[PDB]
């Protein structure tokens, strides 16, 4: 009973620097230039390589306590990032794991566009609830805009 969330975002970055920035150093960004969504990331040892694991830890004041995520191998070259949720978050209820793939895309007049693909695994009872998509898709849209930001401000960080 998996659902199959493809939604996508706006951002003025074009996709190479969002992609360098806003996911290939979210870490050291996110926190900083996003004090308000994430506190601090900690694993990405060189376990599993192309698919380790990562724990983000939010600041107080959270419902929930953290959230384990999967690289699942990542891209560049096209801006790809195949990634995961797994544990963390409000798990149980209706959404035990959740693989999800991003697809950044540059356009000639629009910056670029964040093509994210929620794919939702629960198990039985209820189904994913749109309002439930929407919490992880407001963190995700408010850090896209941290890092947004954080180009402009700073010397054109990834550059």
């Amino acid at each position: 009973g998996v659902f199959n969330y493809e939604t996508e975002t706006t951002s003025v970055i074009p996709a190479a620097r969002l992609f360098k920035a806003f996911i290939l150093d979210g870490d050291n960004l996110f926190p900083k230039v996003a004090p308000q969504a994430i506190s601090s990331v900690e694993n990405i040892e060189g376990n599993g390589g192309p698919g380790t694991i990562k724990k983000i830890s939010f600041p107080e004041g959270l419902p929930f306590k953290y959230v384990k995520d999967r690289v699942d191998e990542v891209d560049h070259t096209n801006f790809k990032y195949n990634y995961s949720v797994i544990e963390g978050g409000p798990i149980g209820d209706t959404l035990e794991k959740i693989s999800n793939e991003i697809k950044i895309v540059a356009t000639p007049d629009g910056g670029s566009i964040l093509k994210i693909s929620n794919k939702y695994h629960t198990k039985g009872d209820h189904e994913v609830k749109a309002e439930q998509v929407k919490a992880s898709k407001e963190m995700g849209e408010t850090l896209l805009r941290a890092v947004e930001s954080y180009l402009l401000a700073h010397s054109d960080a990834y550059n």
